């Protein structure tokens, strides 16, 4: 039930929106339009859009990634790289919260650690 | 059982690895040294790692499983066939077979779709 869901930033989210849905066949699962938002799927791999080799490498792709034990984790990070902690732990709320921090690997990636 | 697995090209793959294992907690489930390969996961979610502009998402590959494959690269080849970073293709190995085509995304990103069998 784990899964990492890449969020990719877009230039233009109807030029993206529409190569996704139109040319790769995806479907849209809902959005939030102010926000230029969009949550795909195809055939229950998700993929999330959000409008707008050299470090930092990855650039526009957040990696939203499911764990069990984001407590744990964040202090595993803070015990042994706490310079690589990008985000700091929060709860984040719609009531639904999800704790969540993010790390930048020594490559650039971007890792956004999530667990409801 | 579709998962997407991004591939990570790494400036220096044993800093890599050792980040995602020690500051992280991934486990190597096996690896191609000469390749500078290394397949990592954490709890079941999976990782590979290989030693805003356009284009965005350098040095990432999405490994993307899908259901069929071909009529997927058969509506790519017809609405975008530009996007195409590499043409459908059966890969085998020692006879285990996976169907691939790569497509870059107006952004940038690119995407390898496979499918099994």
């Amino acid at each position: 039930t784990l899964r990492v869901v890449p969020e990719l930033y877009c230039f233009d989210i109807n030029v993206s929106q529409s190569f996704f849905v139109d040319v790769l066949g995806f479907e849209v699962k809902y959005e939030r339009p102010d926000e230029e938002f969009v949550y795909l799927t195809l055939d229950g791999v998700d993929v999330m859009l959000e409008g707008i080799l050299e470090f930092p490498l990855g650039s526009g792709v957040n990696f939203q990634w499911d764990v069990i034990d984001i407590e744990p984790l964040y202090q595993r990070v803070n015990e042994s790289a706490a310079d690589s902690i990008y985000l700091a732990l929060e709860s984040k709320s719609y009531i639904a919260t999800q704790k969540q921090f993010m790390v930048q690997t020594p490559d650039g990636y971007l890792f956004r650690f999530c667990q409801d």
